[PDB]
């Protein structure tokens, strides 16, 4: 039972990146800890909950089915079978596969919010956390959006807010979001590893746990109040509207992806510089962010072994796109592998890469959120990087958990 | 037949029924507009002549699609090619690369034409007779009049000087007109759907008088009226870029659409599931609503059964995903057969901007133009889709006219 | 080899001559700067296209750049997977090389990559330093200097920002020779799709290199400098702030940035292309009477630019082509011309080019002079300078005309020294 000492390793590292540790509100913090492994054993171990955890599961593949209607119509057969018949793995095309599932939830959003919806479930779910753990109303709101809707698509609805909002509740906007899975990404994992409720009990882990992390790190300053054209008009007008808003967004989203992705191959190619330079060559930046993580890959309770290449793969998970990480990730699933699954490593590393760790998040946010208040931009940018260790320790957190229920 | 002076008398009254002053309308006027209507109608439909002039510009247009459709051979490259087909089947054809290209060629080609000045003298000409026969105002005639070619964001070029200054019903006229017809763009993306070309052709002609023929049944004219691109290729450059966020705006539009009302299938699929209704659809309920209206117009009832649910579509939602599920019958493989003259009366009432995004659309770039005027658009709203709606239907009636009269053709 | 050089030489003379008719004022055109820049100019072309270490350093250069490309093309890879593969080739055969998904993405990617370069202070230093050598020979202003470095690496794509204090106040010439030096030069960005279209990547390098020094000469010999320069004391340059937060902040928004360019490019193409088979279908067809109705625009152009074709070096059984692209070129854009230009560089092709002709081409396509080009001058200028609005569009065709020469004297120079190697 290492998950508790990991725990313990966790909330070290928080308090010391954190900035002022004499303000904590651990009344926050704690109960939202609390709260997160609560709904852990709620979903999982004890209370029968897994059928509700199924009905949702079943509801939102669903949802996923729909989107994906939609898209099989606009790209037709680019999206079929025959794609993995000829191409195979590649026949995946994360393009059209994923980044229109963006226009379709950023549509599906405005819908609700035109139907009243959003607001009720924002209104009940943000009452609650606000309630329990004392946090202002607008960061909960925005962190109860982002277990139904995307990290992306999030941000949309705090715009009131984020003028006004502090440092602190900006930042817990941001790492909340970034640790958020919902909306475009589900539906991507769907698409590739599809463990539909896996993936929703990660939501409801993350979102907490964003709060959580926000909190270790700048927990408190001041308050914040409310503040109030071109509105919907029709159901339809709104579904267009949010639409072609998620489009723009994707297409802004894509060419993040690419940039990133190219970039860091960029920088092999720098390392191999050196190196063949050094005479030590043929040097990859995945073994060293391996050996640059392992000691943590092992601390969450993975045995060593294991813990190397699940260390490079959190390396990947942080520098790059997820996806990249879980690329590689099920290429050691595949058999004919030395490493194996201990059917707890397995589980522990997939919960810990369901988020976006990724420097490509940092920027969409950052960016997008910056275009909504662009006096708070360079705030925003400064807390960027932060944001990104913090929501990565709450993807991580709810990996301990399911470190935790791995035994029997 | 009787029948379609029966949806004749039917629409027109309808339009009176809603008119603000059922006295102040000017007769010479919408009887000009519907006599001038029904004499393409005719024109274009029935005459030998006609159908072959008709004909005739149906290839020359194809043949500008087809140097379209090389452009974007040239970009996209094999993936329109016909391999695709052995590979998908019919899944091989991909809306987004077949389609929205097109979007964009026209919209360079209309800022072209519009540049050189072409449109520049058909416009107007074709203002001048509609005002000559219909007394209307040369600013409304002029819109109408270009209303036919131009669209979307270019289109209300001719009209913004005006438009601050423009009555309320000439207002009302531009809005209607504005409606009823489509743009150029569009409608070559209609034809790579498969959509018959020759009667979207007409049904664009026919929409500048229908539209002025409802404008002007709902909201006359009380008050009296009054009366950039440095060389080519960048204009060129300037519509293709345009074209280009249009053509986005388009396809996310399509697909939140389409997924939506899957969705809400779904949803209605559990509800009725109760009274046992799995094949309850939203499609299916649409066309037992309008299918009454479907009949008036001149449809089979048999048909008219899935005319409604066409049109349906088209009001609520759009044209083109009405479009959409309309072109999965005209395929030879398709179970259900249909008569000739139901095909003719659909494509005309599907040939229209009208519908409910199209008002959000309307308010808010006309804002832009002139935002005092802002309060009197949405004042005015659903009246305009309205006109429109009974533009495309009149014409509708027309084609189930004269089609039937004769032969027509698929 | 005697003719060859006669006949280079030649060209140089014609290029100057033209220009220097077309001048303001004959008078008052100082000798040390245009000189020094067309000595320049030649000087790299001796030193990238002849000297052993000339290649290798571009070569080298080239490799890594490569490179780059490599590591762009695994973004590609990561965003639509099998689309990129082989199996496009295989299964699709040519039309399996698919436009805009192997080309545009790299726009993208490089307009991220200058983005970072700009923001860690290399861009800067580069140009600062290159800038530096040509202000220093030519003797131009600091200001017409740091924009031509700039636009080595950097084209339109960023504006050039070095200029944004100096631009509202600087003088025609230091203007003019700004525009022009705009025409000539190529984005780091639409090269790499050059590179991809199957472009060869050396003369594209060389084709920069050389187009800055190129500009400034076409420029002083069309508008010599009649006033004064300015200094740095005496400018207040504002513009705090704005795009770049960070290093992340930078990447993204030359992502975003080039992202849409990218489609701005391809809407452009999809409509230029297009309306060219239009253009040409109507003269086929009113071309049927007088007999000839194969007759094309390219066919007419290559029919009228034959002459300068063959000024430039290249043989007359090659002028009506050449003559063709490069009309393409001035008339509609580049990658147009490129776009037919790789058709003659794949072994199966029907046609077999010289390679003195080849490098000519290449180099004679390499800008972004055109009748298309003018309007995005005048409008990126108008934001920085609107008083100078007026001054800008008077002189658009002329701009456009300085850079194309420049792009033409590069020509020359590499088929001169590729006849001597
Ligand atoms: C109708 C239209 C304009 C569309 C104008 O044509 C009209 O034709 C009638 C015939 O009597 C004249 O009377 C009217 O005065 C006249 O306006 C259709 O004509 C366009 O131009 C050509 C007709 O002049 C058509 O030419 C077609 O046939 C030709 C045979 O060689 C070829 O050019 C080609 O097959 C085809 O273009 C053209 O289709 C049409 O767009």
């Amino acid at each position: 039972l290492h998950s508790l000492l990991g725990m313990a390793v966790l909330i070290a590292i928080a308090v010391l990146l954190s900035t002022d540790r004499k303000a904590i509100n651990i009344r926050t913090v704690a109960g939202a800890f609390l709260i997160q492994v609560a709904l852990g054993a709620l979903v999982l171990y004890v209370p029968q909950g897994r059928d509700m955890l199924g009905e949702a599961s079943k509801t939102i593949s669903n949802v996923i089915a729909y989107g994906n209607n939609g898209v099989d119509f606009l790209f037709g057969g680019l999206v079929s079978e025959k794609m993995f018949e000829v191409f195979g793995g590649g026949g995946f095309v994360f393009a059209l596969r994923v980044l229109p599932m963006i226009v379709f939830f950023s549509s599906l959003m405005a819908v609700l919010y035109y139907i009243g919806v959003m607001q009720l479930l924002i209104k009940v779910i943000g009452g609650f956390l606000q309630k329990m753990l004392g946090t202002s109303k607008a960061e909960s709101m925005s962190a109860a959006a982002l277990i139904f809707v995307g990290q992306t698509e999030a941000p949309l609805v705090v715009r009131p807010y984020i003028r006004r909002m502090t440092e602190s509740e900006l930042f817990a906007v941001m790492s909340g979001g970034l640790a958020s899975v919902a909306g475009s990404v589900l539906a991507g994992y769907v698409q590739m590893g599809v463990p539909l409720p896996y993936l929703i009990a990660a939501s409801f882990m993350a979102a907490p746990g964003g709060l959580l992390f926000a909190k270790l790190l700048v927990p408190e300053t001041e308050r914040t109040q409310n503040d109030a054209d071109e509105k919907p008009t029709n159901v339809i007008d709104a579904a267009a509207s949010g639409a072609v808003t998620g489009a723009q967004i994707a297409i802004a989203v894509g060419a993040s992806l690419l940039a990133f992705v190219a970039l860091i191959a960029m920088i092999n190619g720098i390392i191999g510089g050196v190196g063949g330079w050094f005479g030590h060559g043929d040097l990859t930046l995945q073994a060293i962010l391996g050996w640059l993580f392992s000691p943590l890959a092992w601390v969450i309770g993975v045995p060593w072994s294991e813990a190397g290449i699940a260390g490079s793969l959190i390396g990947q998970k942080v520098v790059i796109n997820e996806f990249v990480a879980y690329s590689e990730f099920v290429k050691y699933l595949k058999p004919e592998a030395a490493v194996q699954l201990s059917d707890t490593t397995k589980a522990i590393i997939s919960f810990a890469l369901c988020g976006f760790a990724n420097l490509g998040s940092i920027a969409v946010l950052v960016g997008g959120l910056s275009i909504m208040a662009p006096k708070r931009r360079k705030d925003v940018a400064r807390l960027g990087i932060k944001a990104v260790v913090a929501g990565s320790l709450s993807n991580l957190m709810s990996a301990v958990i399911a470190g935790l229920f791995t035994g029997l």
